[PDB]
């Protein structure tokens, strides 16, 4: 209780209920103070086929993550062993579409980075409180049998998505290209109250393994590609798709120079 | 200050203190506090020739409201006298355009609106701060000389000209005809306070003569017209589409009443 | 016979029938004489469902007369009653489409007319003979039940249909829209002759209840509305009528102020 | 003047005088009458470098007639020499371009003619006055030293030009190639009355050769050939598709008559 | 054998047969030098419905030769009489399509020119060797009954067909329009060597009745017509076909003509 | 000379002589095989700031061979170091930029080459005339500091250019991305002759470390990448598809090189 602030913020509140056209009640304009005071700290405070894989070419294949949800790793993995036997044999190059993805479930997020890591972190929780700051390490199996990859983020890739590529980034598995990312990387808790009410606000934010603030930052591709059309002066969606065909081609030539 | 409900508020303030990422102290947390209250209670509240007229057909004219301002009202009256000149003789029909007026000078508008009007109320303020409560009765003068007009409105007329074009229709006394209206109709007094900082809050709204809140409400024209442009295959009826509407709705309202 | 004149006369045709290529006899000049002075004098000189319905929008109802035909009369009213009967109520508003209407039989005319009218002149003719100043006066009955009606015109209406227009005017029956009419009226009857062969000739002209000879004024909308195209800025024909809908569109805002 | 038939037209005139609308005294009736006498008789009655010659292809020239002045005779015959001169030989083939030829100095078009003529009739006239009938006949001398030519005539093309190519046809000298002409084949003298004015009347008209009235039937072209533009994918053949065709005959008739 | 050229020759040979990259022995040489001796000297030297007929028009017929081959000359005159029993009686105009026509048979193409021809030369050959000195003579019976034909070269047109074309030209048989033919006139024989190869050699070249070498000069047209697209400005191919619609109106004027 | 078979030569010439059509003499016979011998045996025989470099992303450099001059060499290498201070730093990709490069002078295309060649053989010439057959090593310096390097080579890239990428492509040193090569790697020498004229011939060609012609092989890129346009919905590879490509690749194989 400062109390000196309090009288400040006593008397503006006075004036308020003195002034304004409407009468109004101590108790709403208290609740008023607090809707505020949160709006204006944080904004996130207040008071269906996930998986889809494809062999686009012989050796090279696309798998796509619409959204993250209970089944995603099961199915991520499930879609890596169908595209090595679709192949009939070892996979020259995949493709991670992670864009137009607004987030999901943290631990299928991390068990989709799991089936291409093989140690490290992954993911790991700050904040200020007992039970915030957490962790999360690849576990020693990766499905991918290092199938050399490229991931695709756009503008709409936050939260669970964003994490999954920059923990494939910072491990040096997987070349990002595209846009820059979305950069929503806040997790809110709600808290109770005395009163018969509760609040919700960001208690921690999700951080990198080289320790990247996902919130700030945002993630940003090793190759920007933005959309563009390619003109000759000289199912298959890549002949549609610029940034699909620029990953392709990325690929082929990778292991073309491998 | 009512204590026992500051409990629950400084109980929400410490656990909102306790629990964000990022530590911040009690000062930021109390003055986001009252610029929520403000924000969250009134999102107002914190902490060139007037008038041109043209006969635009024998018997029939039109007198534009750019703005009000001081000069508006004699300007007005000096118009009207001289479009009965123009015509030589009384008018079959007037166009009030008041379509894109933010607003102006309260007395100008109330002159305006009385220029038209021989008795009644014109707009009245209600409010609970001491000195906001006032009314505006027109006079029983009206240079109009009765003549049958129709006003034009449009979402870019607001206070001033809402006030006026409200009255107009309350009274009986024209025809509205376009678009609704802004809807702006707040007063805001900016009242001080014992720190050397002050706060603007509506200390009262504007009432149209029936007794429709314009903040609320708006204006809502008797015949809905949208803005359009009209090709043939100076005049400016032959151009513009809510004005030829309104001329001959005027020509047609005088044949219909011999 | 003036003698002189007709010296002067015969000595013009002595020398046509003296120089001209081919020979010509007395009869065949005198002959041309006379189509040609009948011709110089007066241009008209010598020597199928009629009404369609509809009501176009609820409470507002459209009756075309493509022409003035014997059972027009019966039509136009039994019309009435059926625009009547399909709006299930009283009518707010009805459109003569008079346009694109060449004329027809008077007395068909002046009964569509009769509809509309119960007291007053509908059209006279005026001459100089014994048996040509007729006048043709409104009966106390009208169906249309004073119901408000805006009247189209065109270039192709003419005759029998404007005089109906006419009447409609000068009675301010009616809303008169369009663009000016062909401004034929007059009438022409055979008179015989003493040799076995007649001349059909102008004996009178038609005349609207004001006075205004229709051969010369032709009728004059009270708003001129020509065909034109308008764009928004923000079964049914007057979607893809110009004119239809401006009507439309006057009745509404006619009905809303009344 | 027959008395007994102007009693008819006397009776005729007076029961017009008496019928009509408007009143109109005896003296415009007669002026009426004269005047459309003339008219219904008779449409007519009432009360530059002139040759330019070139050598399209070697063998083959063009001969144009822009109008009949008194020297096209004489620069008629200058260009046929000179064409000659330009080929440095006889030619194989002439064009006549007759086309948008309204006509001139009839005696210009009879040297036009026996530009090409050894024998025979060229025009001659037929009318009932005293001093109209004249022939007009070739004499035994053509500069054209009997070079094949085609003469192309439009509808633009009238009295004497039609005068040339109808001699031209009729005396099966010239092939007639084009559009049918106007046919304005009559003379108009201006006749004096006794009273001091006059009447404008054909007192004869021209013949062709054969007996055909130029008036009646007009000059009808051997082939018609329609104008229009070619464009290929100087030489006024490459751009004008009469003037082609007519070459193209002519070459076609000088490789078939060896 | 001229010996000193002779030793230059090998010394040069000799002086290659030292230098060049890759070995080469004294055959190849050799080879080579006979080879580009050939192809230096002349490049031609080195070491299925055949016609097609219909009438186009009432009178007017159409003939085209796709190739020659042996059954051809049979073929074009069972066209001719086939068109002539189309018609149902004697023809006015045909036209011979030879244009895109690379060659043939020598006697087909002679035959072919027989069907037109009833007297004369047609083609013959001239060469220094005992046996290259050739004639051809037309028979007196020709099938076509003397009609007029006009006969259509493109570039593509050469050996056969241009032989046709010209003695259908020199006889003045025919009109020739259209572009520029190929103009290739040579035949080549082989020639037997004392080694076990042989050598074809152009051994004469062909020679239109005239005497103009086909080979030099190629057939120009009478008349040039390239492809171009007429626009009026007032089954059946000529609508479409240009050369063919301007010999059909050649031959309808000379018809009209004659 | 064996002159056994000098006999066929002999009788082929005589029987020519004999049966062309127009006469040659056997000198012009002579000479046209001496000409086809050296024209059928090889076509080629008869009888501007070099180096502009720039950094285009931070790490990634860029490096264009417009032609090879004597220059070239330095230029190249002082490029090279300049780049190094461009980029404050070693690089992560270079670029050689080898397309619509004709050639040049050998001993700068050999330095280009040992710019980036620490040891082994670069490119060497095989003949049989006595002194063509020559080697070029590399020395054990270069001032590419081992870049990782991607060269274009498009078909207008010859000679010293294709000696250049071939070398740097057996060597295993870059990564060739594009179209093929033009593939002139040959040497002419003039030799001379007894009489006072001389021939064109090649001595010897062009060998790449492999053992690979490059006059008939070519240069195969690695990656086939055509020439294209791409348009963003200075930097050159913003505008530059191929160079895009190598940029990408360069930037991905970085990445995954960690």
């Amino acid at each position: 209780l400062p109390l000196d602030e309090l009288r400040t913020f006593a008397e503006v509140l006075d004036r308020v209920k003195a002034a304004y056209v409407e009468p109004v009640d101590d108790k709403t304009l208290l609740e008023n103070a607090i809707k505020g005071m949160l709006s204006n700290l944080d904004p996130h405070s207040a008071y269906v086929k996930s998986v889809k894989s494809q062999v686009l070419e012989p050796g090279y294949a696309y798998l796509r993550i619409t959204q993250f949800q209970v089944n995603t790793g099961e199915e991520v993995v499930k879609a890596l062993n169908q595209l090595r036997k679709d192949n009939k044999g070892r996979l020259k190059g995949l493709v991670l579409d992670l864009r137009n993805n607004p987030g999901g479930v943290l631990q299928s997020a991390v068990e989709v980075a799991d089936a291409f890591l093989t140690k490290g972190l992954i993911v790991y929780t700050k904040g200020r409180i007992a039970n915030s700051e957490l962790r999360f390490s690849a576990d020693p199996a990766d499905p991918s049998d290092k199938v050399p990859l490229v991931v695709l983020i756009n503008g709409g890739s936050a939260s669970a998505a964003e994490i999954v590529a920059g923990a494939l980034q910072d491990q040096k598995r997987a070349i990002l290209m595209g846009t820059d990312s979305f950069g929503k990387g806040s997790v809110q808790t709600v808290l109770p109250l005395n009163n018969d009410r509760a609040l919700k606000l960001t208690t921690a934010l999700y951080y990198t393994p080289n320790g990247r603030s996902i919130q700030a930052q945002g993630i940003v591709p090793d190759i920007e590609v933005g959309r563009a059309k390619v003109t000759q002066e000289r199912e298959r969606p890549q002949d549609s798709d610029y940034q699909l065909s620029q990953a392709l081609s990325l690929l082929k030539g990778l292991s073309v120079t491998r």
